[PDB]
Order: structure tokens, then C-alpha cells, then sequence
């Protein structure tokens, strides 16, 4: 109570070509009643840090010519920046020394790291699995009063329709625009392509994120021999094929045993010179970590091979 202090939130963003206002409170001993406050913001990029603001000589960094003014009075504790056509030289460190006159002049520790982006955030979690209900999310800084971002969805056809949560208050103080998909995405929903649109009225700024669906799912064969009826002493390959992310493990087994083993899409059996020996049930199975699929095979040899000689 009665010190030395700021308070002004360690993080916030904004998009590139808009605006940003950085709340900020100070407080010094009661005991100096100063006539006049003033007060100068600093910032640095990554001894000599630029001037943003400066009460005193009215002195502006070229790079915060006419793209910063100071919101709220400093005579009341309130030290709210406004930064205007923001662009990207602008991120950085940003932070408030307090002058009430005399040898009281104080910079202040905290300090506010100003991000300045240029597509929204698209949130998904790291396992997506198909049969599972699954939230994914659109969020954008929400931080310029004079511009507020609209926030639409890009080719969320499949996934239903969004469900706007609006202005969100984060840790620090700070603002965000969210919207949410909720759905239940099947294996046609792997590789889908997602994309938010954030875009601001009555100017031409218009940002766009992608982002690609990740849809784990169990194998299923989708390749598999019929009744195999073949020839004495010929060749006989038989094909396995599995549709599964991540993608499968496939076996070749008969008689309880592993003929074949390999992680791949499509796995061939080869049978050469076959004989009545050969004739049986084969079985290929495939699995990864999100199910197994198994289907059977008879093999018959019942074409006698003809001689030859010539
Ligand atoms: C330190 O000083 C700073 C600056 O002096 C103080 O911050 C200001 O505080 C005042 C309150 O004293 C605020 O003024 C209020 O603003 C409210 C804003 O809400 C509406 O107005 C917006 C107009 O631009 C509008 O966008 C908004 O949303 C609408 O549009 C959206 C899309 O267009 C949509 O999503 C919404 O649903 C809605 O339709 C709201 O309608 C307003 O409601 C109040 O009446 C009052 O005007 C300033 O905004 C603050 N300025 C800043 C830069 O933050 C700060 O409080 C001081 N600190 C202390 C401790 O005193
Ligand atoms: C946006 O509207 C403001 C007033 O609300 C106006 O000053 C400004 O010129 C407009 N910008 C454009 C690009 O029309
Ligand atoms: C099994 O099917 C694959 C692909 O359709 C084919 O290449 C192979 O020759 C078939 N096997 C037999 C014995 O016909
Ligand atoms: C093959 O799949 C069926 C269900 O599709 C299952 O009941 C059976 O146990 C599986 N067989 C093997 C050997 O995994
Ligand atoms: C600011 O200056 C020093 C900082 O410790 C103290 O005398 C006191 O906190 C004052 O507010």
C-alpha cells in the first residue's frame, strides 16, 4: 500500500495493422502529492531503447510517430498505451518509467511483451481418433477497441456448424475471440483441410490460418483375394490391402503360423510351385494402435498341370 509499483499484463497480442491497448496501473508513496505526473514508456525489441511516449519533452521515436498516445491520466495512477498500425518492428518489450518531478523518477520492473500477429490460432488436440467426440478451436487476440475481429470458419462443411463463444477474458487481463467445432469425425474427416478467417470492417485487413485434421483410425481390409483356385505348380501371390492410420501392421498366417510380416498398406503372400500341400485357409490380419481387421482366404489347387515338353 503506498509503493513503488506497476501492474500491466506480461504478455498480449495483436494483429498486424491494428491496434492494441496495453492496460496499465502505478502507484507510488502517497506521501509525495506531486503538483504534475509524468511518465515515459519504453520499448525494446529484443542500452538504448526507443521512446514511445514522453510527457515531459513530447518526444516520439519516429517508429511511434503518430501510432501512439497515451490513454487514461496519469495524475490518476493510469498508464494505458494505445499503439495504432501496428507492424511487425513493433514487437517487443514494453515498459513505463513514472517521473513526479524532483530525483522521483522510477522505472518499473514489470514490463508487457507485445506479439504481433498475422493469422488466427487454431487449436486441436494431439490425438484426434475417429468415433470420439472432438472440440476444435479458432482464437484471435481481441485487444483493439477501435477494430473488433469477425471470426468465421473455412471449409468446416463436414464438421457441422461453429458455435461462437465470443469475447473471452485470459489470464493478465487480456481479451480473445473464440469459436469451437464440435463433431464426431469418421476416417473421411483424415487429412481434412481447416481454416479460420479473422477480418475486420471497414478496412481491407483480412487474416486466414490453416490447419490440416489428423484422424487416427483402425485398419480395415479393403483388399483381399476371392476363393483362390489355382494351377499345379504355378505361382500364386496373394494380396492384403488395409486402409488404417497410423498405417498397419499386416500378417500372412495359416496353421497358426506367420508366413509374412510387414507395417504397410498392402502386403503380398507369394506361393510358388504350389501343390495340393499348399491348399488351406490363409489368413491376414491387420492392426495398429486404434483396432485390427482379419479376413480369410481359401486356396485350392484344382487344376492338374499339363505336360510340357517341346
Ligand atoms: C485507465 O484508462 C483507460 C483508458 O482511459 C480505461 O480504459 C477504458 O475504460 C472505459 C470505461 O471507463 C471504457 O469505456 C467503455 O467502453 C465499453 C466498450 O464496450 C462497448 O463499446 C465498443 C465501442 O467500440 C464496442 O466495440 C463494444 O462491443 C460491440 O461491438 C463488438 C463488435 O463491434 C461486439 O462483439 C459487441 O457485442 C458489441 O456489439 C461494446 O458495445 C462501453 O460499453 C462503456 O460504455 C464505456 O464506453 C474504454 O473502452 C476503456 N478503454 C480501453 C482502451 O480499454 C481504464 O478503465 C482505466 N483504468 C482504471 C482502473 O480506471
Ligand atoms: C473506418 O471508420 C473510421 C470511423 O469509424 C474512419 O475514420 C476511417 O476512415 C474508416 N476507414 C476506412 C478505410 O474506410
Ligand atoms: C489377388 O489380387 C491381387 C490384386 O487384385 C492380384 O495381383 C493377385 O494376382 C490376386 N491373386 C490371385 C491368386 O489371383
Ligand atoms: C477378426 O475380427 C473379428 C471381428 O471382425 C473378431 O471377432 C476376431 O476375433 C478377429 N480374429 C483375430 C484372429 O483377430
Ligand atoms: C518506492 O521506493 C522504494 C522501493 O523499495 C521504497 O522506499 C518504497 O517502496 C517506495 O514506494
Amino acid at each position: 500500500s503506498g509503493h513503488w509499483g506497476a501492474w500491466m499484463p506480461s504478455t498480449i497480442s495483436a494483429f498486424e495493422g491494428t491496434c492494441v491497448s496495453i492496460p496499465c496501473r502505478f502507484d507510488f508513496p502517497d506521501e509525495l502529492r506531486p503538483a504534475v505526473v509524468h511518465g515515459v514508456w519504453y520499448f525494446n525489441s529484443p542500452n538504448y531503447p526507443p521512446v514511445v511516449f514522453k510527457s515531459r519533452t513530447q518526444v516520439v521515436h519516429e517508429s511511434f510517430q503518430g501510432r501512439s498516445r497515451l490513454l487514461g491520466d496519469l495524475g490518476l495512477r493510469n498508464c494505458t498505451l494505445l499503439l495504432s498500425t501496428l507492424s511487425p518492428e513493433l514487437g517487443g518489450k514494453y515498459y513505463f518509467r513514472g517521473d513526479l518531478g524532483g530525483y522521483n523518477q522510477y522505472t518499473f520492473s514489470e514490463h508487457s511483451v507485445l506479439d504481433i500477429v498475422n493469422t488466427p490460432n487454431i487449436v486441436v488436440p494431439p490425438e484426434v481418433v475417429a468415433g470420439t467426440e472432438v472440440e476444435v478451436s479458432c482464437m484471435v487476440p481481441d485487444n483493439c477497441p477501435e477494430l473488433r475481429p469477425e471470426l468465421s470458419w473455412l471449409g468446416h462443411e463436414g464438421l457441422g456448424e461453429p458455435t461462437v463463444l465470443g469475447r473471452l477474458r485470459e489470464d493478465e487481463g487480456t481479451w480473445v475471440q473464440v469459436s469451437l467445432l464440435h463433431f464426431v469425425p469418421t476416417r473421411e474427416a483424415n487429412g481434412h483441410r481447416l481454416g479460420c478467417q479473422a477480418a475486420f470492417p471497414n478496412t481491407t485487413l483480412q487474416f486466414e490460418g490453416y490447419a490440416s485434421l489428423d484422424v487416427k483410425y483402425p485398419p480395415v481390409i479393403v483388399e483381399m483375394n476371392s476363393s483362390v483356385e489355382a494351377i499345379e505348380g504355378s505361382h500364386v501371390s496373394l494380396l492384403c490391402g488395409a486402409d488404417s492410420n497410423p498405417p498397419p501392421l499386416l500378417t500372412w498366417m495359416r496353421d497358426g503360423m506367420v508366413l509374412r510380416e510387414a507395417v504397410a498398406k498392402s502386403l503380398y503372400l507369394d506361393l510358388e510351385e504350389v501343390t495340393p500341400g499348399e491348399d488351406g485357409v490363409y489368413a491376414c490380419l491387420a492392426e495398429n494402435a486404434y483396432g485390427q481387421d482379419n479376413r480369410t482366404v481359401e486356396l485350392s489347387v484344382m487344376y492338374a498341370a499339363a505336360a510340357h515338353h517341346h
